[PDB]
């Protein structure tokens, strides 16, 4: 399944973050962009829960984390939680 | 499997990390003209996207990024060529 970090492009620096720890891991990834992206809006409406962007979101709607979250499996560094959920 | 009757998506490639010669501004100014033509589109990042720099490398003929995409790799023209096209766009990436 395709890995994606949202962001919104027009979110902060925390999206370069992410991308480091993303390709720190091997993960590989395309960004997603809130400000002209409907299926990302869409997905980060309904899973959010009010959690702030950025975050990874894996396939179509799989919400994985915001920012803290991927902070908080990296220095576990079980990130690789992404793939199994 | 690809879903059927919807219109092609419309992406402008880019490279969000810079680096080509005015590429943050040409981007900006290429989404300014999509959306005063009610253009939906995304943004590709071919400093990460990797089938978009191939796309790219294979049909933009040395023209500079960025530039606008319809479906997988029908390069419709780069920012300048765009550009010059801002009489009606919505015929070259609907009607063709």
């Amino acid at each position: 399944e395709p890995v994606y970090i949202y962001t919104s492009l027009a979110m902060i620096p925390r999206t370069n973050r992410l991308s480091t720890i993303l390709t720190a891991n091997r993960i590989p990834f395309t960004y997603r962009d809130l400000g002209t992206d409907d299926e990302a809006r869409k997905v980060w409406k309904t899973f959010s829960k009010g959690r702030s962007l950025p975050g990874v979101v894996r396939g179509h709607n799989d919400l994985i984390g915001n920012w803290e979250e991927i902070e908080e499996a990296n220095e576990d560094y079980k990130l690789r939680e992404l793939i199994y959920d």
